[PDB]
């Protein structure tokens, strides 16, 4: 129950993040955009691209 949408902009959120806070799972709901954004925050971890590369 309790139907939320995005945090960010009155948009259905189709994206649902769950994030652990000291065990209580906190059910974030953001649209694919914010959370494409929101990971990007986080840098990328393991991603090789042909910069010069043949
Ligand atoms: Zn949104």
């Amino acid at each position: 129950m309790a139907r939320k949408q995005c945090q960010v902009c009155g948009q259905p959120a189709t994206v649902r993040v769950e994030a652990n806070l000291n065990g209580r799972h906190s059910t974030m709901l953001l649209c694919d955009d914010h959370y494409r954004q929101l990971v990007r925050q986080q840098k990328r971890t393991v991603w090789s691209h042909p910069q010069f590369e043949k």
